[PDB]
């Protein structure tokens, strides 16, 4: 039987003070968790150990998320800090960004479960999600066995939650702002405020207007906008036909329908529960979603597509018969361009805008670290910048890099928009940057932030962004970014080119959830 090895020591954790398994562990039951947080099977796996933390609250139990970095900014301590608040995890995390402890172990995928006895003996090793039971059985069957053998130890562990160390959490009037959305005939601008569980609407100077989702709580209601609530929703989409916004409600694996000609909030689609459902088809909230992330509206044929980053597909909602089918995609994670949708496949799809001939829609496909272009017509794709074009199995080449075709390197970008001059604007997330893409030439060139994750409002080549995923535009042609780590709506007026900068959008009457 394996003995789990030790923790090097300058590993530094979250959550907790430095833990080892000779000083703290030992009689503990514990599941190590290999994961990382740009993997969207990891998060699908944190409510499986949300449900044993709970579980097994008063008892000689612990989870500790291992994080193994896949991407570069994944390895630095205050990325995973700012994952471990927006995803809620709140049991202890150590940066193990070399994979000393994945290799020695023979970690081969995200998510992976070590669970390690009292002693320090792997007694089980379970990969991929769906093992919520098997893990529950197995921490049972250890517990009631070790228990009887007396050599469990429930002495505290150094707690220290990390979101118990920053004042502003429940200060700032945003909470990792994701998304955004704008309605330019009426001057409003929306914003998901993600980790507040609601959606903000301002005017264009930022100036509070309405909050959809009052309590600020995490839930799942339909109802008045202060009675709604959401779950760490993310994507939006803007119905000027008949003033509404549609909601990518994340965690929730829901469509979310905010009407403000009648002040409520209604589901159009998911349940709740997290579906596996690959070909869809189903009525309303008959049809499961799985981590819809991004969401956009083609208001001709009154199509809402939806970027699936829990199953690596694009989706549409239909208006008319409240249908939700697949559109492209057929399931696997892959960068796969190709001509019919069951020949296309995505990677964690989390961006989508439409071009302004309402043919193409332009898809941040943030785990092959490209940008694609989804037809319309025929549910086929093809790569804009990024990835790797040969090896559609390869979603691992990424890096930071301006130009055309191969020279061009991306990390994990959250967000595209598609001007109505037909430019395409995207967030290079993991480098903290904004990037303008055109569609005809492909060529890539950096617009804002210097690849280092911070906050500076200075001019834009020497700003600064922490992981930036959002964006919405004005015809004066005023870019709106929601700077997501720095909790932050920025904005660039790109008239003024290379005398331009970037500024800080001030919210005005926009105050957090009451506590
Ligand atoms: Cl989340
Ligand atoms: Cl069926
Ligand atoms: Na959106
Ligand atoms: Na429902
Ligand atoms: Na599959
Ligand atoms: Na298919
Ligand atoms: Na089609």
């Amino acid at each position: 039987a394996t003995t789990v090895p030790e923790f090097p020591s300058k590993l530094d954790w979250l959550n907790t003070a430095p833990l080892q398994f000779r000083r703290d562990l030992k009689g503990k039951v514990v599941i190590l968790d290999f994961w990382t947080y740009s993997s969207i099977n990891s998060m699908h796996v944190l409510p499986d150990l949300e449900f044993l933390e709970k579980k097994y609250k008063d008892m000689p139990f612990t989870v500790v998320g291992v994080h193994s970095a896949k991407f570069d900014n994944e390895k630095d301590l205050d990325a995973i800090r700012n994952a471990v608040l927006r995803y809620d995890i709140s049991h202890p995390v150590v940066n193990d960004g070399d994979m000393y402890m994945w290799r020695e172990l023979g970690i081969n995928s995200w998510p992976t479960f070590a669970v390690v006895s009292p002693n320090g003996k792997v007694i089980a090793q379970i990969a991929g999600e769906g093992h919520r039971k098997d893990l529950d059985d197995v921490v049972a069957a250890a517990l009631t066995y070790y228990g009887g053998k007396n050599v469990l130890d429930s002495t505290p562990l150094p707690t220290r939650l990390e979101k118990d160390n920053d004042p502003r959490l429940a200060t700032s009037p945003l909470k990792f702002p994701g998304k955004l959305a704008i309605d330019t005939l009426n001057n409003r601008l929306f914003i998901s405020d993600s980790n507040h569980n609601r959606i903000i609407v301002t005017d264009l100077e930022g100036n509070f207007i309405v909050q959809i989702g009052s309590s600020g709580e995490e839930g799942f209601q339909d109802g008045s906008f202060e009675d709604a609530a959401f779950n760490r929703p993310q994507g939006l989409a803007y119905n000027a036909k008949k003033n509404l916004l549609y909601v990518a409600d994340t965690e929730n694996h829901a469509l979310r329908e905010i009407d403000f000609v009648n002040e409520r909030v209604q589901t159009l689609a998911g349940n709740g529960t997290k579906g596996s459902d690959y070909q869809g088809g189903r009525k309303g909230t008959k049809q499961l979603l799985n981590s819809p992330w991004d969401v956009c509206f083609e208001p001709v044929n009154e199509k809402v597509y939806i970027a699936m980053a829990g199953q690596h597909q694009i989706w549409e909602y239909s208006v008319l018969d409240g249908i939700t089918r697949v559109f492209s995609g057929n399931g696997y994670e892959r960068n796969l361009n190709g001509s019919t949708p069951q020949t296309t496949s995505f990677a964690q799809p989390s961006g989508i805008s439409l071009g302004p001939d309402l043919k193409e829609a332009y898809i941040a496909d943030s785990e092959s670290s490209s940008i694609r272009a989804l037809d319309l017509q025929t549910g086929g794709s093809r790569l804009l910048a990024g990835g790797d074009p040969y090896f559609s199995e390869n979603l691992f080449k990424f890096g930071d890099n301006d130009g055309v075709g191969a020279e061009v390197l991306l990390q994990h970008p959250l967000g595209v928009l598609c001007a109505n001059d037909g430019q395409i604007y995207l967030t290079d997330s993991y480098n903290h940057k904004i990037k303008k893409l055109d569609p005809v030439t492909k060529r890539v060139v950096t617009l804002a932030g210097t690849g280092k994750a911070g906050f500076k409002d200075g001019k834009v080549k020497g700003a600064q962004l922490s992981e930036p995923a959002g964006l919405a535009i004005t015809e004066n042609g005023r870019l709106f970014v929601a700077d997501t780590n720095n909790s932050l709506i920025r904005y660039i007026d790109l008239n003024k080119g290379e005398d331009s900068e970037i500024l800080t959008l001030e919210l005005k009457g926009v105050q957090p959830p009451t506590p």
